[PDB]
């Protein structure tokens, strides 16, 4: 349904993954299109 947990847990990866802003903010919107695909299962 919202596996909320699949997010938190890519910020937390993605903020020690990588360091900058480029990438930062670039990850951000990476790791949230993932989110929103699953949590949207269909429409």
């Amino acid at each position: 349904g919202s596996p909320r947990t699949e997010y938190e847990a890519c910020r937390v990866r993605c903020q020690v993954a990588e360091h900058g802003v480029e990438r930062q903010r670039r990850c951000q919107q990476v790791c949230e299109k993932r989110l929103r695909e699953r949590e949207g299962r269909r429409e």
